[PDB]
């Protein structure tokens, strides 16, 4: 019953390792199953879900965008921001949610809308995560 | 003069691939220069200019975050987004710079001036490197 040793890094460091069968993500070119034994790869991650399975149990982490890296004996998840559900504070992220929603319906607007919904999809992944835990 | 290669890659995929005497960047340590024989490292990246330095001449990128991936024998660079420095549109990099620093400027509620910083840097970031082509 192989697995494969994940990391999941941010700008603070390493927040999750573990060996598990399989790491599901999200990559700008669609889903992957990362699998023990994937070629090497690197690949862009879309603001998504990181889904980590160890015998059935899965573990759902957020990811802000990022990079995943696969290799031999490792994969590595780069991510701008991660939060595992269990540590998603729910609240902040439905107000982020609701802030992103105002100012793109500001029209008396500076607003920059790129951001604006980038900064809505981070919630909404957020949210989309914990429910999760 | 041994070599290190450098690969520099985006959400759009690679930017720069080749083999360098050195690659210096400012990380959240601060600068590192990385020469060949380097152990192993992962850190994450200030909006800055990687140095390439090559043959005596050096090739200037402009780096928006992201991360380090250092080997004794390659350097990945994984950038939300990078440009090298002839290839920088100036006159879009100065409108994002005043565009900034008009968002920063105003005294109305929810702009969002934390990414209105960032955007900032980069454009500013973007003007020095061009300079550097
Ligand atoms: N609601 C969430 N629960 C736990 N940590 C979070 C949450 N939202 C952001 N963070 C953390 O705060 C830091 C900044 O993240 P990011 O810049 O993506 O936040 P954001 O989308 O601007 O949200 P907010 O406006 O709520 O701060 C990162 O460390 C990240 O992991
Ligand atoms: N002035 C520049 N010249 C060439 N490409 C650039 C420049 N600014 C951003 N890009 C490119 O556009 C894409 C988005 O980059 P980024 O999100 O950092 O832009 P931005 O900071 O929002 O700037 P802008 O407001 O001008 O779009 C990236 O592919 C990047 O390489």
């Amino acid at each position: 019953m192989k697995t494969i040793h994940v990391s999941v890094v941010t700008p603070d460091g390493p927040v999750y390792e573990d060996d598990v069968e399989m790491v599901s993500v999200k990559a700008k070119s669609g889903e992957l199953g990362i699998l023990p034994g994937h070629i090497p790869l690197v690949a862009p991650l879309e603001i998504s879900a990181a889904r980590l399975k160890k015998g059935g149990k899965t573990q759902y982490i957020a990811v802000s965008g990022g990079f995943l890296e696969v290799r031999p004996d490792k994969v590595t998840i780069l991510a701008q921001a991660a939060e595992r559900a269990e540590d998603i504070d729910v609240l902040r992220a439905k107000a982020a949610k609701e802030r992103a929603e105002r100012r793109l319906q500001s029209q008396q607007d500076d607003i920059d809308f790129k951001r604006a919904e980038l900064a809505l999809k981070r919630a909404m992944n957020r949210l989309s995560v914990a429910e999760m835990k």
